[PDB]
This record gives structure tokens, sequence and C-alpha cells, in this order.
């Protein structure tokens, strides 16, 4: 019930300093898909016009021959050379120069390619073009970003860095990792390889950090095993992190804006693992323990300067513990899981973040915060209820939407084959029942039986570790 008449009249309005009214899609398949149908959906509320935001893809001929549905979905789409994606999705100049040369105003990455790559939006803004992802000094490996983890009190496994931290009351007048800090947690010999790893406990992994890894079970197998590794990646760092016991991958989901301000939107658990069963929110946590979880995603990603949606990896154990692995700097193909529960549009967010719209104006943000739509005052996000429950399932550029008759709160889409059902209920149980009856309309086979069998065992529907 507020709406503006333009993307102009939109950034002026709701404090942003970029107006962004064409967007480059630097992917293609279900990513570019569902970045157009979900920006489209928030430019119809807030323009009354479902174009108002234009999109411009990259096809490549092999995309193009199978006639894939991102391609007229989009308002325009440019051809790009085929081959693996260094040739295309992933060639950072080509995506910037196609960006300067239409021009767009801002270039989305998803996931995939490109995305991972500071120096797509650091070439983007020397050119003058927004991304809707974090900045290139945000983005800007495991070494690093694991002493600034313990730095901010997050914790960690034990490492050969463990007990590092760096100078920082440095304040909002970003942290940086000296030199020499980084080589302590480094081990350069086999023989302080050998020290590091009896500090450490077995087993544990060696991991070049230009990748190059090998387990290690004992002081024995070692040596061979480092070896090994050097020989693989020649000059890299390397480090050793201990291994991890009765552990889950877990997530909390974090949107930031490009005022130092951040928010979770709850988490997902990795509740069957690649990952084959995906949940939100991630019930295997007590709520105090992934609250705190939430306090220290949200403290790492201001103090790094990160923008946009972004995810904070745990690993969780049963016995309550967690630990940092890395912040995972772009959107998630199981996204919808958070939006769902959260009922916040993601790839509408980072483009409003993008044109310098900060959190408390996200009207999505408000209201998960149980504020008035269209305020302007901000929000407390340390001083919301999940909206139900979401399972998704992995099932095994074109795009198939799935198609369900007799169960309800079920979506999904394969695509050339992979893809993910997605099913939502009032709590665990629904959801989980939800799915099963999906899958079972879906199976008029093998990977339904296979997925049917894990969700009906009474270790999942009890969600043990």
């Amino acid at each position: 019930d507020f709406t503006v008449a333009s993307p102009a009249e939109f950034v002026t309005r709701f404090g942003g300093d970029r107006v962004i009214e064409k967007v480059l899609i630097a992917n293609n398949g279900i990513a570019a898909v569902k970045c157009m149908r979900s920006i489209r959906r928030w430019a119809y509320e807030m323009f009354r016009n479902e174009r108002a935001i234009r999109f411009v893809v990259m096809v490549t001929p092999e995309d193009l021959k199978a006639n894939a549905e991102y391609i007229k979905m989009a308002d325009h789409y440019v051809p790009v050379p085929g081959g693996p994606n260094n040739n295309n999705y992933a060639n950072v100049e080509l995506i910037v120069d196609i960006a300067k040369r239409i021009p767009v105003q801002a270039v989305w990455a998803g996931w995939g390619h490109a995305s991972e790559n500071p120096k797509l939006p650091e070439l983007l803004c020397k050119n003058g073009v927004a991304f809707l992802g974090p900045p290139s000094e945000a983005m800007w490996d495991k070494i690093a970003s694991t002493v600034v983890a313990q730095t901010l009190q997050v914790p960690t496994l034990p490492w050969s860095g463990s007990g590092l931290t760096v100078e920082w009351t440095e304040d909002d007048l970003r942290i940086s990792v000296p030199e020499d800090v980084y080589d302590k947690g480094c081990v350069k010999d086999v023989d302080e390889g050998l020290e590091a790893a009896e500090r450490i406990g077995f087993p544990l992994m060696i991991k070049a950090s230009e990748g190059g890894i090998r387990k290690a079970e004992s002081a024995e197998d070692f040596p061979i095993l480092f070896r090994q590794v050097q020989s693989e990646i020649p000059g890299s760092p390397i480090f050793l992190m201990k291994l991890a016991q009765h552990a889950r991958h877990l997530e909390v989901q974090i949107l930031a804006d490009q005022y130092g301000n951040a928010v979770s939107l709850f988490g997902r658990d990795c509740s069957i693992q690649q990952k084959i069963v995906e949940e939100a929110p991630a019930t295997i946590a007590p709520l105090a323990i992934f609250e705190f979880m939430e306090q220290c995603a949200i403290r790492l990603a201001k103090t790094v300067g990160y923008v946009s949606a972004g995810t904070v990896e745990y690993l969780y154990s049963q016995d309550g513990s967690f630990h940092f692995l890395e912040l995972n700097p772009r959107l998630q193909v199981e996204h919808p899981c958070t939006e769902m529960i959260a009922d916040v549009n993601l790839p509408a967010a980072q483009l409003q973040i993008a044109m310098g719209v900060p959190l408390h104006r996200l009207k999505d943000i408000r209201l998960l915060y149980g504020e008035s739509p269209w305020g302007v005052t901000p929000i407390s996000f340390e001083t919301p209820l999940a909206r139900g429950h979401v399972i998704a399932a992995r099932i095994t550029g074109t795009v198939q939407e799935l198609n369900f008759r007799s169960s309800k709160n079920v979506w999904g889409y394969f695509s050339v084959q992979f893809g993910h059902c997605f099913s939502w209920g009032e709590n665990r149980e629904e959801a989980i029942s939800n799915m099963v009856v999906a899958l079972k309309e879906l199976s008029i086979r093998t990977t339904v039986e296979y997925l049917i069998n894990l969700l009906e065992t009474e270790s999942f529907q009890n969600n043990d570790i």
C-alpha cells in the first residue's frame, strides 16, 4: 500500500543513493530464472509494473541450442562464447565489458561461476557498475578468515593457527590480518607440521590454502601425506585443522546493507549429507545456541564490511559445540527455504541493498521484526519467529518447474538432471509428511524411493545427528 512511479522515485524515498533499473545476469539456468521471477514480483508490488527493473542475460551457444527458458524470459540477451565457464559466465572481463557497453547499472551473479571472485565487484566498481553481492574488499582465504573469526571470539576448530588473534578495537572509524600473524597459522616443514599436529590431535586435515588436501590419521601417516600436499600445489601455504566428530553442517543466513547494518535470517541445517536434505530453520540446535551463532555470524559480517546476502557456515556437534568454517559470500540455490520461513524476497533485497537502501527500510525486514511495513525508524536487530518449516530435497540452462496436483505445500524444479523439491509445513512433522506425499506423486522413481526411505526412518523423523 506504498507504491512509487519508478526506480528513481523508489531510491529517493527509501533512502538509497543509486538508481538501478537494468541488471545484467551473469548466469543461466535456475539462477537466472529465479533472479528474474523474484525481482519482477517485487517490481510488480513496488511499481505496479513487473518490468520496471529490466534484465539482460548472457547466453551460451549451448543454451540457445536448447532454447533455455531464461533467454526469452529476459528483456534482452547477449550471446557469449561457449565451452567451460572461463569463456563465459566466470569470465570477469567479459561480464564487465558487456555491462559497460549496454550499459546496465548492476550485475547479479547468483551462485557458481564468478560469484566468489573478488575481481568481479572490483572491476565492476572501477567501471561504475554495482554488484548485487559483497564488495571486493569484504570478499577479500581460510587462514586469514579463521584468524579474523578468533579475533572476534567466534569459535573455530583446533588448527595450526588456534589462538591467533589480531589488533581489533579499530572500530567503525575493515579488519586486516598481518602477514606476520598469517605465517604462524601455517606449517612450513614436515617437522613443524608434526609438532603442530601433536598439539591439535588426530585425525586432522592437511590443507593447501590455494586449493590439495589429505586426511591424516596419525603422526606416522602424516609425513607422507604432507609431502603429497606440497607436491600437489607447490608454493601454497599449508595449514592443519582437526576433523570434527558427531557433527552436522549448519548455516546462518545473513543480510547486510552498505551502512554496516547486518541481520540474520535464521539459518539452515543439512540433516542428510553433497547436501541431500536441507532444512530451515535449523532445529537440530537449541534456540539459545543458534541465536549465539547468529550473533557471531553478524559480528563477522560487520567486521569484514560484508554487503548483500551471505551464509556463515558452521559445524555443530551433539555436545553443543559449534565451529566456524567459512563465510560463503553469495546467495545459494537453497535460499527459498529461508525466504519461506522468513517471508523475505532475497534477490529483491539484494537489489534494494545495491541501490543503497538500508536494512531497516526493506519492507520484508521491517515486517520480520514486527514493525510497520513502511516506517523509517532504525530497528534493533540485536534487541522474530520462523514461519513454519521447510525441507529441501535434492532430486537427481533449461529449467522445468515441478508440477504438484495432490500435494499442497510443495514446489520445485529440475534442470539440465538435478533439482530440488521444497516442502513447507506448520512444523517439521508436517513438512516431512508433505514432502513424502509429493515424492509419491512425482513417482508416477529411483530418486523418489531413495528419498522416501530416508524421510520415513525414525532417525530422520527424530532428527538425530
